[PDB]
């Protein structure tokens, strides 16, 4: 990660498909006929 020193302080050295939640409550969401 780095270097730990006397005069130094350790000094150093496709877009994602989204996930939608949801819940059924008619109309809001609803399985089609033929799921």
């Amino acid at each position: 990660i780095g270097y730990w020193n006397e005069d130094d302080k350790f000094v150093p050295a496709q877009n994602r498909t989204y996930i939608v939640t949801t819940i059924l409550e008619d109309p809001y969401v609803m399985l089609k006929k033929n799921a």
